[PDB]
Parts: structure tokens; sequence; C-alpha cells
């Protein structure tokens, strides 16, 4: 479990592990490093997603670790609460930013091993705390440089606390 602490209030996922194997490591190794302290929801889209975790306030985006494999083929689907890994054209070059589905986003989903079929991988979802989800997800939103759906007050991840939870038979 992981508890992204924002300003609006905590929002509180699990991971997919089995699923997702590289981008759960990948997602945690950046938790446990501070990395996602005092990022911010830069693009926030009512009735699509809200997405975060690759810029400081004043869109200075932070120098990120190489890009990872895209996991999608796990057969998982972007449906509301669901966490998936932001990225450009190239399907293997997600690095730390991610999205929350706010509403049920089929069109993202895997379809084949190709450019246009990739789609977004899914690897974690809200547990706890989507009346914080969906409190961002109804900021007011402006434009900032290149960049559009900005919203106007920072929504700031604080950071990140890890819950593990281990049981012996």
């Amino acid at each position: 479990m992981v508890t992204f602490h924002t300003n609006h209030g905590d929002i509180v996922i699990k991971t997919f592990d089995d699923k997702a194997p590289e981008t759960v490591k990948n997602f945690l190794d950046y938790c446990r490093e501070g990395f996602y302290n005092n990022t911010i929801f830069h693009r926030v889209i009512n009735g699509f997603m809200i997405q975060g975790g690759g810029f400081e306030p004043g869109m200075k985006q932070k120098a990120t670790k190489e890009p990872i494999k895209n996991e999608a083929n796990n057969g998982l689907k972007n449906t509301r609460g669901t966490l998936a890994m932001a990225r450009t054209q190239a399907p293997h070059s997600a690095t730390a930013q991610f999205f929350i589905n706010v509403v049920d986003n089929d069109f993202l989903n895997f379809s084949g091993e190709s450019l246009q079929g990739w789609g977004y991988c899914v690897f974690a979802e809200v547990v706890d705390g989507m009346d914080v989800v969906d409190k961002i997800k109804g900021v007011a939103t402006g434009r900032s440089g290149m960049h559009q759906d900005v919203p106007k007050e920072d929504v700031i991840i604080e950071s990140v606390t890890v819950s593990e939870h281990h049981h012996h038979h």
C-alpha cells in the first residue's frame, strides 16, 4: 500500500505487483527516494483523468531514470480509480509520471503490441480517498507555457508513505 499525502487529503493505493512487476518496482523506487515529494498534479481534466509525478511547482520538471517497459499487455483495464503510467509516443517511454482514471477510459486500453495498440499500463488502484481524487479532478485549471489543464492553484503531492503487511503461518 502507498499513500499519497496531497494538499487535498490522502490517496491510498494498492499496487498490482504480479501484473506489472517492473512498473510497480519503478514506481516504489521513486516513492522511497523522495522523487514524488513536492511534485504536482500538473494535468487535470475532469471526466478524464488527473496526471502528476513529473513537475515541481513552477512547471519545474525533475530529471528521471531510464524509461521502463510498457506492461499494458497484462489484461488490466483503465477503469475509474486505476493508476496507469503516462508516456509519450513510444510505448516503452514511461518514466515517473502517472495518472488516475476518473472515469472508465476504455480507449487507453492495450489492444496489441504496436504503436497504436500498446495503450497505457495499469499498475495500481485507489482503495481509499477517491473523494480526494474527485475533489482534485474538479479544480479550476488554465494554461502554463506549452502546457494546458494546469491547476490554477497547485495540487501538490507533499510526500508518500509506504505500508507493508507481512503474514506468517
